This record gives C-alpha cells, structure tokens and sequence, in this order.
C-alpha cells in the first residue's frame, strides 16, 4: 500500500507533523550512517594496539588485514555518503522550513474573532464621499490564544518514518497557498434612523445619538460595523514526486517558476532516491563475511586465496570471533586500565599506542 | 564596540537576516572544527602508510610517535566537540525556525488591501437586531504579491560573522509577538437615506436603492462599509543575553513561562558560551609545536625528553617538514599511482597498506 502517511494529511496540523516525521526520517538516515563509521573507527583503532600488543608475525599480518580492510571500506563509505547527505539535509531543512512556516499561518488563521475599538461619527467622508453619516473605527484587531497541534495515536501510527521508506512514497500533500498569504473576513453594516456626525454617542461600539440611545441600536439614529469572524479555510493539494514514468523526479528547477509544493516534492524525491550506502560492522563481523568480502582478495593476496584467509583468520567463526573480535569488548589493558575498545577511543588511546609499540 | 550586528535590526527583515547569519555563523563553527577533524585523521592514514613503508627502526618509531600523537589530540578534540556541537545546533535550528516565522509573519502583514464582495441586502438582522437597514458582506479578502527582503550594503556589513563573536554580544533584537498573532485592520461604514432589505442594487459593492444608484451613493437609500486598510506594526525589543554579573546565561529555562524571545536569548547565550577547542592541524605541523606539545612527553618517553624528540624529528623545522609533513602532499607511491595523503584518503587506502606492510 503506497502513500499511507501523506494519505493522512488532511490538515495543517498533520502537514506539519508529516514533514517535521520526514525531515526527522532523512536526518537519522544520516546519523545513522554516520554511527556505523565512527564504529569502524574505533574498531580500527582497536586493532591497531592489537597489532602493536602481538608477538607473532602471522597474527601480526592478521590484525594488520583487518586494519587495511576497515580502512578500505569506511575511507570510501565515507566519501560516498557526502552526496546522499548533502540531498537529504537540503530535503530535511526545506521541509522543517516548511513546517513552521505552516505552523506560523496556522497561529494567525486562528484569530477569528474581532475586538472592536469605539468609533467616531462623522457626516460625508472618503471612501464615501455621497454618505450623509459614517461611522469610522480604527485599528479592530483579531488574535488567537496559544495555538497547538494535537495527534491522535493513530495520526502518529499513520504520520512515521515507518511509512517514508522510499519504495511507498509517490506524492507529498500539502495545504494550499491562500492559507499562508490571504486574511478573509465577514463583515456586516446597520442603520437606522438618519445618522450622522452628531451620532457621537459611542458606548455600544457603534454611533448613535437621539432618543435614547442604547444597546441594539436603542438611539433614534445609529450607524456601525461588526466584523463577525475571520480566518481562511485550508484546502489540500497533492504533488506527485515522480514522472509518469516513474524513475525521474517530476518538478526539476530550471524550468519556469514553482509553487512551494513543486519545490518540496523535488527536494523529497531528490533524497529519497539518494539512497545510502552503510558498510559492513566490522565490530559485529563474521568469519564468512571477512573471508567472501571482495576487498580481501587483493588484501590477503598482498599479506599473506581464501584458503588463506582462513589459515589467518581461523576456520571457524568461532576462533575468528574469539581471536579477532572479542578482545575488543573483553580484553584488558595495563600500563602507567581500560578494555581494548574504549582505551582506544578515550583519552589514552594514542599513549597506549605508543607505550605497547615501544614495549 | 559591543552589539553591533543586533543594534542593526530595526525591522522583521533585518531580524530574519541576524537570525539566519547567526545561525550560519554556529554551523560553520562545527563545519570548520569537523574539518580539522578530517584532515587530522587523513594525516593519521597518511603516517601510517609512510610507517609501513620505512625500512629504518627508528624513522618507523618516529612514524608511530606522529601517529600516537594525532590519534590522542584528534579522539580526544572529537569527544569534546559533541557538547558544543549539540548546543550550537540547538540555537542554530531555533534561529532558523524562528527566520521562518518570521518571513511567513511578513508575507501576511504586507496584505493590507482589502477586495470586497457582493454585498447582500437586509432589514434587521444579527448582529443589528435594532437596525432597519444592513449590508452583510461575506469572504473579504487581502492578499499580497510575493514579498522578499532586501539588504543593503551595510546591512550585509553589520549584520555579518564577522561582528558575531561571543566577546561582543550581550544582547537580541527580535520583532514583538504581536506581528506573528494579530491581524489589525481599519473600517468605516457609510449610510445614506433609510437603506432597507429592498436596497438590493449591488452594482458599487454597496447597498443602493431609490432614485439613480450609483457611484459615490448615487441612490436615494445606501448602506456600505469598506475595510481601508490592514497590517500590524513590527515593534522591536532588546533581551540581555547574560544576567546582571555577565557570567550566566539569563532567561534559563524550567522558572516559568517564557516567551520567544527569551528562549532565544537563553539558546544564544549557551551557544556563544560553548567555545569549541580545535586541535593541532596536524598536516602542517611544525617541530616546535611538536616538541612543546605536552602530549609527547609520555609517547616520546615510550618511544625513544624534548633531547630525544629533536634526535627522532629533526634538529630543525626544515628537516622535519622534509622528513615527515612535505612527503604526505609530495611523496609518489605506485603498485599494482598517487600521492601518500591522497592515496590514504581514496578508495586504494586500505590496499595500499596491505601491499607495503606484506612486502
Ligand atoms: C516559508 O515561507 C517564506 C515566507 O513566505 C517563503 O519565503 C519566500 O520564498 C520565496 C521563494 O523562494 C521567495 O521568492 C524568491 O524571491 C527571490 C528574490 O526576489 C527579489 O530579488 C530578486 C533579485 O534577487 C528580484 O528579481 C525580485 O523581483 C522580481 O520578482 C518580484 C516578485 O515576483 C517582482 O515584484 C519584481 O518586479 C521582479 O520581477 C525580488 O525583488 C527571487 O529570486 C525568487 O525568484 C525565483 O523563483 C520564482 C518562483 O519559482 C520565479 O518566478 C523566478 O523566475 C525565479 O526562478 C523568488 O521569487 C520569497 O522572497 C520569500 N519571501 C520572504 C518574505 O522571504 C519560503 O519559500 C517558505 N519556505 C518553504 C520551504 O515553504
Ligand atoms: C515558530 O512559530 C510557531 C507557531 O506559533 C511556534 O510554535 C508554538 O510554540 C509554542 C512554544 O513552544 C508552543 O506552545 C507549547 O505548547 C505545548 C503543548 O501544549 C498543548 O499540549 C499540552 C500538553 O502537552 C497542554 O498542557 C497544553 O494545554 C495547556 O496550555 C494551553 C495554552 O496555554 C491552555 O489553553 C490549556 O488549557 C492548558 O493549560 C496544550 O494543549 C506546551 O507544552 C508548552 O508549554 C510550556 O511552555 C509554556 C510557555 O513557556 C508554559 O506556559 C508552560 O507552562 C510550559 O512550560 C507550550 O505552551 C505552541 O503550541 C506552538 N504553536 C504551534 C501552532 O505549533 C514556535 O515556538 C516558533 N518558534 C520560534 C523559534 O520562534
């Protein structure tokens, strides 16, 4: 089922919530990236004072083959995820951008009632050059209290990184631009009577004067405005992100001007098809996986196929774990304490370095 | 001089302008410490490289002691950046969302024209139970084309990173709250005659009858109103960034309810307190930074105080550039073509490695 979360924007408050959710969804794409090489750092760092620490040659050559590999593939998952970064952080800001500015209208589309100011009667006056009373009022303003956005537990279930992985999204829904440029009201005029520049009595917010003038137009001649609500209707629109054809992002810049939703779909379409590409753990790695990764080849072939890279490695995963990757979580090291992992990334890593070549 | 990027925000534009310029200042802060970062880390691969590569004990002890050395100042300058880093964001995204505010605040206090509508014709109605004559109008609009900021030249000289150092700042400008929640606007209505419900000719978006209708209240009985004009002044206010003793950030949060503009003199003053410690670049190292640096005491004591460094590194600057910082950008490496540094950071790096450490 495609389009579950843009499918449930309805309003302003779920436009916001689903861009906020996406923008959200890019940024963690990153970090996450991001977290799985700053692993294979440290993992490298680890096995650096392991090589250093090891007395045979051969198991020298080993750690030194890890050291190589992780270097290799972190090195170029890193550079490979600058572009990929890059297009989903320009999609993350827009959205975010988007997002308070629909906030923002939202605040001030709320302000749907006026206060009256009192007014002041006069006779013929601009714009009504032909009136024989007016009744002026200056500075009515309408405000809102504190708006907020409320979510259901389904809007949330609906509205989540859980919906945006790429292969369901085809159109992003947004409100439309009258909701965020245009302030639309009702107002109503009253006469009675012959009103005029001496309907100077203002205690009801309009001007009124002879008889007994009063609430409900009680004077003889009485003129005034209400303005009775305010605030623009939000409409929905949606905007596919794809070409009819599928592959290419509809609404490429260059070609003649765009409304706010052409510029988002692109941006989102650019970054959902700017796909990342995260390295193997080597903190978690496997026997097979070392032994079948295509970068060991040559690796292998230079320090010591396959073959080969189980007699260094081991046989089985479980001496390739026991010699390789538990020492890092597990084996202590001593000198003047730490485990091999975190002394490595702590502010005694480069020492411990030193301490153990020199030894 | 102190404040003078925020003594020059007078308007919502030059609000958006700090806002954002600021913001970029606390990114660029990041960026630049996250690029001393990465090119320390490429001279770490770069060293080891030229460490496998030396058939000499004593010049690969000397490799190994730039390595240590660049390991321990760059883990460590990483550890201590992620506070900074999270409370430059912090401020930096706020910023930006309250710019976005802002700009989208704009664009709906610049429609300050109203269009009317058709009015409707009736006797007493709601809100005017007392009246004899009303003139309801429903869906007036204002609206304003597409509205953009401009700078001038001293705008972008005051309002620049250049003026943005913490040393120099005490204080905020921002718009006053009512410019993003409150429409104002002018209104006058106009009578003529006894208008009644039979006032129906509609011709000048007013209510006529009688006589000749027409412009200017052409007919015998008329009723109207028009709204003048719209928009709500931007005022300004100051927020101090520290409290009375200059230490401490005023306007912390959790001591009650806080408005905008104290939430982000709270997130500005934290940012500006968090200064970001760069470390050695280590690509342009000199011997008498290498020498002094305090790191290398104990890694020279492990390897080999400030005798035995001269003895390892050269007794000269220009022989330690020679040795061990001009081969990282000069030095070809080829097996089966590149420079050492650049080769260390490409897609060859790990396999370059395995060749000179297995031969
Ligand atoms: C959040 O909400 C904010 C607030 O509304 C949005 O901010 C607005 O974004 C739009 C779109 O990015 C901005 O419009 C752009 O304005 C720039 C600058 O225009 C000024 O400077 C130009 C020279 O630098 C000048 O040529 C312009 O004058 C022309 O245009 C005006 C208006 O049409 C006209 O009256 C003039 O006589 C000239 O003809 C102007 O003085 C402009 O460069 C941009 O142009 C590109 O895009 C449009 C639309 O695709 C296209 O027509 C052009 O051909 C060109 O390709 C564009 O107009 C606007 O200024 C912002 N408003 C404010 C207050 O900041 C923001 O977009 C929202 N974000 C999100 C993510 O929702
Ligand atoms: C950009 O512009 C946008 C748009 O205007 C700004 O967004 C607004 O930001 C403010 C401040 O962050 C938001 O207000 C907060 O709202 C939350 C949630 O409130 C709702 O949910 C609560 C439970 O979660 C509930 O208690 C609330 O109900 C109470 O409050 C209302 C209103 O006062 C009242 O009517 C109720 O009866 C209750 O008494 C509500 O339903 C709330 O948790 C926050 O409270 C903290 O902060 C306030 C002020 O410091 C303080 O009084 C509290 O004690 C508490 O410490 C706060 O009210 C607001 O919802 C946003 N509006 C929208 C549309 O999103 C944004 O701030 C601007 N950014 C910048 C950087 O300029």
């Amino acid at each position: 089922a495609k389009d579950t979360a843009a499918g449930h924007v309805t309003t302003p408050c779920t436009e916001i919530l689903f861009d906020l959710t996406l923008a959200k969804h890019y940024e963690n794409q990153i970090q996450a990236a991001e977290s799985a090489l700053n692993r294979n750092y440290a993992a490298i760092r680890s096995w650096t004072l392991l090589e250093a620490m090891s007395s045979d040659g051969n198991r020298q050559n080993a750690y030194t083959g890890l050291i190589a590999y992780g270097i290799q593939i972190t090195v170029n998952a890193e550079q490979e995820l600058q572009g990929p970064k890059q297009t989903k952080l320009r999609a993350a800001a827009a959205l975010r951008h988007r997002a308070a500015n629909l906030s923002a209208a939202l605040q001030i589309q709320a302000a749907q009632q006026a206060t009256l100011t009192k007014p002041t009667a006069g006779g013929a006056q601009t714009p009504f050059s032909g009136a024989t009373g007016t009744c002026k009022y200056e500075g009515i303003t309408a405000t809102a209290g504190e708006q907020s956005c409320k979510y259901s537990t389904e809007d949330e279930e609906k509205i989540n990184a859980a919906h945006m992985n790429p292969e369901v999204m085809t159109q992003i829904t947004t409100i439309g631009d009258k909701y965020l440029t245009t302030i639309t009201l009702d107002a109503i005029a009253g006469s009675k009577g012959n009103p005029t520049q001496s309907s100077a009595t203002y205690a009801e917010q309009d001007c009124q004067d002879g008889g007994n003038p009063g609430p409900n137009f009680g004077g003889a001649n009485a003129l005034g405005l209400q303005v009775t609500k305010l605030g623009t209707k939000a409409t929905t629109e949606k905007t596919n992100l794809y070409t009819a054809g599928g592959t290419e992002c509809e609404h490429q810049p260059g070609n003649g001007p765009q409304k706010t939703k052409q510029r988002l779909a692109y941006l989102v379409c650019e970054a959902n098809k700017a796909a990342i590409i995260t390295p193997t753990d080597l903190q978690t790695l496997t026997l097979d996986a070392l032994i079948s990764a295509p970068e060991m080849a040559a690796i292998g072939d230079a320090l010591l196929i396959q073959q080969l890279l189980k007699k260094a490695y081991g046989q089985t995963n479980e001496q390739f774990q026991k010699n390789f990757i538990k020492p890092l979580a597990a084996q202590t090291v001593k000198f003047k304490s730490n485990t091999v992992a975190a002394l490595m990334s702590s502010p005694n890593s480069g020492l411990a370095l030193a301490y153990h070549k020199g030894k």
